[PDB]
């Protein structure tokens, strides 16, 4: 359903150079999970009915950074600003989605296709559109489905983003990694989710909701058994997420 815009040769060269620089920077800083979260929080505010929100650069605005759901993302924005300044031709919107793509790649995840051309929009979306970690499957469908326009398969695959990183008691209040390898992108989120609560690892109520839903559970089982299947569905979902409202949504 996508029709991607034309960007200049100079834009495309910038991106390819920005992609490379982001790889080295994100690997060295150890900030891949935070960058993935930044990219996803940027995108996940899209509402399909009104065509508002989405991956359009607004997360850098103080008003959006102030959203409680975005606690700690100011760190991410600050970390990227020197690099972003090396690529003045790129939109923030593109730059942050590119950072998300690279975050997945440099932790060993799938190569998520990337298309340039998002424009930086002037107005952040209203607060409160991002998912609540204490809620369950109905809520996940409200947010990812009714608002964003993503599928049930997308919800499960994207929840697998928790295969990298950790919660922080000073940010959400939850604490610790979902996996034993929080800088490695693999199917371990699902493996852990299935085996039960292991000391030192985190499961949100929203993660656990996947285990009891009739549609979500078969997907968890598939991804735990088949990492290639996970990688394929993840790459599809991340691309869709990163393109919400862009080039047609
Ligand atoms: C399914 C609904 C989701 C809920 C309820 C949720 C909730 C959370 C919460 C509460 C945290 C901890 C923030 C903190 O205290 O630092 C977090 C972290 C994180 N989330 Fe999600 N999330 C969801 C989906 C996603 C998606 C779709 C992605 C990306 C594809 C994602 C990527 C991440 C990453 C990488 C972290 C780790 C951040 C870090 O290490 O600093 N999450 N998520
Ligand atoms: N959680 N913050 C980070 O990942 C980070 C912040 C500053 N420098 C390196 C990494
Ligand atoms: N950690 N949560 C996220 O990254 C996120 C999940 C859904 N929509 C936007 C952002
Ligand atoms: N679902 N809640 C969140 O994503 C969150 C809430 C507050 N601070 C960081 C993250």
């Amino acid at each position: 359903g996508k029709s991607y815009p034309t960007v200049s040769a100079d834009y495309q060269k910038a991106v390819e150079k920005a992609k490379k620089k982001l790889r080295g920077f994100i690997a060295e800083k150890r900030c891949a999970p935070l960058m993935l979260r930044l990219a996803a929080h940027s995108a996940g505010t899209f509402d399909k009915g009104t065509k508002t929100g989405g991956p359009f650069g607004t997360i850098k605005h103080p008003a959006e950074l102030a959203h409680s759901a975005n606690n700690g993302l100011d760190i991410a924005v600050r970390l990227l600003e020197p690099l972003k300044a090396e690529f003045p031709i790129l939109s923030y919107a593109d730059f942050y989605q590119l950072a998300g793509v690279v975050a997945v790649e440099v932790t060993g995840g799938p190569e998520v296709p990337f298309h340039p051309g998002r424009e930086d929009k002037p107005e952040p979306p209203p607060e409160g559109r991002l998912p609540d970690a204490t809620k369950g499957s109905d809520h996940l469908r409200d947010v990812f489905g009714k608002a964003m326009g993503l599928t049930d398969q997308d919800i499960v695959a994207l929840s697998g983003g928790h295969t990298i990183g950790a919660a922080h008691k000073e940010r959400s209040g939850f604490e610790g990694p979902w996996t034993s390898n929080p800088l490695i992108f693999d199917n371990s989120y699902f493996t852990e989710l299935l085996s039960g609560e292991k000391e030192g690892l985190l499961q949100l109520p929203s993660d656990k909701a996947l285990l009891s839903d009739p549609v979500f559970r078969p997907l968890v089982d598939k991804y735990a058994a088949d990492e290639d299947a996970f990688f394929a569905d993840y790459a599809e979902a991340h691309q869709k997420l990163s393109e919400l409202g862009f080039a047609d949504a």
